[PDB]
């Protein structure tokens, strides 16, 4: 999990920013190839160890999680400052990618959804919780290839309850975050699958914020009242019917990411069968 400070190669150009530190390119010299790296660098802290351990147990996370669609811990590194080392997915976040490429085509934005479905259906199966799952927080490694990142939040479940109950915090993403979770702070996969929901309408929105110009109460407000973010333009009516189903108020009947994920891979498969006629 330790690396070698000298196999890594850092770059001075800088890819990225969070109140965490920065996001930077390096190499890490591998056993005979040298392997692209992306490297998460703190805010070399106070000596505040706030930011030292929520590190450490993001890390430990990681490497507990092994699938095509969950980003790959490299292993830390105690430097100058302390250093998260990750494979590297270079087309960065999907939501900017949206955003400077607006006419990747529908069909291609479901097959990336999906594949993020299969991520957070292994991560259920697995009993994590991802707790910040948004369009900023998948990476394209290709157009055709997404993975799940940034598990700084996450939490594995006790073998003994089904979601895990935050005492404190720090901001919340609260416009990805589900009734029960700004309620009663419970996080579970059910409310992950809400997150879910706002990152596919994100998704056919082609990378734009959601709830567009509210705060967190006018947010909470609105969906109080049934209320419910629209179809995206171009958007199929059965991926907004499948957004609504993520925003299900209601923890127990709202659906997990097996079901999530078989909904999506069949429409896909509808999909790429029409196309080839
Ligand atoms: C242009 C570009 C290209 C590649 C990456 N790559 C990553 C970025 C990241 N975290 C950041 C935090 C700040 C907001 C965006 C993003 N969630 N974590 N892991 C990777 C990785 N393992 O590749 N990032 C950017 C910005």
């Amino acid at each position: 999990v330790y690396l070698d400070r000298k196999l890594l190669t850092l770059e001075d150009k800088e890819l990225g920013s969070g109140n965490f530190g920065t996001v930077k390119k390096g190499y890490y010299q591998m056993k005979k190839v040298v392997k692209t790296v992306a490297v998460k660098i703190l805010k070399n802290e106070a000596n505040d160890p706030a930011l030292k351990d929520e590190l450490l147990a993001e890390a430990n996370v990681m490497q507990q999680l092994d699938n095509p669609y969950i980003v790959r811990m490299i292993g830390i590194c105690e430097a100058e400052s302390w250093m998260l080392v990750m494979e590297m997915a270079e087309l960065g976040p999907l939501n900017k990618y949206l955003q400077q490429n607006r006419h990747v085509k529908d069909k291609n934005i479901i097959e990336l959804v999906h594949q993020v479905s299969m991520g957070m259906k292994y991560l259920e199966e697995s009993n994590f919780v991802h707790r910040d799952l948004a369009a900023r927080n998948v990476l394209l490694v290709t157009q055709h290839y997404a993975k799940i990142s940034d598990f700084g939040l996450s939490k594995a479940l006790r073998a003994d309850e089904n979601y895990y109950k935050a005492q404190t915090h720090g901001k919340w993403p609260v416009k990805w975050y589900a009734p029960e979770c700004i309620n009663y702070y419970k996080f579970s996969s059910k409310s992950d699958v809400w997150s879910f929901g706002v990152l596919m309408w994100e998704a056919f929105s082609y990378g734009q914020k959601p709830y567009r110009g509210m705060k967190g109460s006018e947010v909470t407000a609105m969906l109080e009242k049934g209320e419910r973010m629209g179809c995206p333009a171009g958007c199929p009516r059965e991926m907004y019917d499948l957004m609504n189903l993520c925003w299900t108020y209601d923890v127990e009947n709202r659906p997990g990411f097996a079901a999530v994920e078989l909904r999506l891979r069949n429409y896909y498969y509808d999909v790429v069968n029409e196309g080839h006629h």
